[PDB]
């Protein structure tokens, strides 16, 4: 109650920091898109603004932005990699011919050239401080740092206007919440492939791409009620986004405190975002998200997330047979360790939230 409202107040973004950040990001991004379009392989590239900033669920500071540089590949032919449900080979039924490795459009080759053109172009921005960060972790994105403060993740994304792959057939269970008619409209939209590679033993299948529905996630978060006027009037202010912000802060704070020995490195904000969409499906009515039930609604989010950890099950919201919490990705010790830390916080009314 009083305690969670105080935390939400602290996580609010300053209008002044938003104004300055948005100006700086949009200028660097609009420039790189202009420049990339001069390469014959990237002529049709377009921008999509995605992730927590554009979903209005970014917490603490506007210091991390996400953008997709999307490219329509017509006549695209997909082959699921090794029953992974989320990872695919891309084949054709000319423009990208330089990135072919046999019949296969190589994600690694396309990503290397994308990164190379961006790296060359930022070095000829003279008006503004822009560096590229080192290639770190499993991200499909190239990461920039603007004026030593603002991180920008830019992912290449192939756009397919074809029907979503079969692995999404039982995904996006929004019928009871956002309606069947909305599920149908959303599935008529394109889907994206980003250069995140399937695991292969010690290594990776450097050719493979992964499905992305970041654009659908944004549409859902910014149009998130059963009521079309959800959060447009002081009588319909739900706590859905407040719950997701508090879950993000719970995870960020535990990861910071356990930095000494880094037990929580496999966990990411996308784990709490996925878990949150599942609680939305379970609790489809706006009356299950009344501002006056914030503490209960937060508890619903914490308890589902604890069940996900204990059961080692957290389905991708779009691809049900893709388990983000399988032992292939996160070891059992790491899940039991996060379970123990979140139980403690739940049992002591979230001391990690004091200061
Ligand atoms: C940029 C951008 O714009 N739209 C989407 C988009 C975007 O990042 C993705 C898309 N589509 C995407 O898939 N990112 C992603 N995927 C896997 C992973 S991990 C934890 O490695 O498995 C990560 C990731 C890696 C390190 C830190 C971190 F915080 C996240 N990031
Ligand atoms: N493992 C993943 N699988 C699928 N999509 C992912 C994955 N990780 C990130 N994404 C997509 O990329 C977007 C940007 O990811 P990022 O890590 O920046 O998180 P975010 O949602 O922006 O939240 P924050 O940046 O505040 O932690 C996500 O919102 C999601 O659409
Ligand atoms: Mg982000
Ligand atoms: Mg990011
Ligand atoms: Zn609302």
């Amino acid at each position: 109650a009083s305690k969670l409202r105080a935390v939400l107040e602290k996580l609010k973004l300053s209008r002044d920091d938003i104004s300055t950040a948005a100006g700086m990001v949009k200028g660097v991004v609009d420039h790189l898109l202009l420049r990339l379009k001069c390469d014959s392989a990237f002529r049709g590239v377009g921008l999509l603004n995605t992730g927590s900033y554009y979903e209005h669920v970014k917490i603490s500071a506007p210091n991390e932005f996400d953008v997709m540089f999307k490219l329509e590949v017509p006549r695209i032919q997909l082959e699921e990699y090794s029953n992974t449900r989320a990872y695919y080979f891309v084949k054709f039924k000319n423009p990208l011919s330089q990135f072919l490795e046999g019949e296969i459009l190589s994600a690694s080759k396309m990503l290397s050239k994308f990164r190379k053109i961006i790296k060359e172009e930022i070095n000829d921005i003279k008006d503004t401080d822009v560096i590229m960060k080192r290639k770190r972790g499993g991200s499909p994105a190239v990461t920039l740092l603007i004026s030593e403060k603002i991180s920008v993740d830019i992912t290449l994304a192939l756009e397919s206007k074809s029907s979503w792959p079969a692995s999404t057939q039982e995904g996006l269970r929004i019928q009871n919440w956002l309606s069947a008619k909305v599920r149908k409209q959303l599935r008529l939209k394109p889907f994206y492939l980003v250069p995140k590679h399937a695991k292969e033993g010690n290594g990776f299948q450097e050719e493979t791409w992964r499905l992305s529905f970041s654009h659908i996630e944004k549409e859902i978060l910014n149009n998130h009620g059963k009521s079309k006027t959800c959060c447009e009037n002081k009588e319909e202010k739900c706590c859905r986004k407040d719950c997701l912000k508090l879950m993000k802060y719970l995870l960020e704070q535990l990861k910071e405190r356990f930095k000494d020995k880094k037990h929580l490195d496999k966990f990411s904000s996308y784990h709490v975002k996925t878990a949150f969409f599942h609680v939305c499906t379970q609790n489809p009515q706006d009356s299950q998200w009344d501002r006056k039930d914030l503490g209960l609604c937060f508890d619903n989010c914490v308890t589902y997330f604890l069940q996900c950890l204990r059961t080692e099950k957290l389905e991708n919201y779009f691809i049900p047979e893709f388990n983000l919490f399988s032992s292939n990705l996160i070891d059992k010790r790491s899940k039991e360790f996060l379970t123990k830390q979140i139980e403690y916080e739940r049992n002591n009314e979230f001391p990690v939230f004091d200061e």
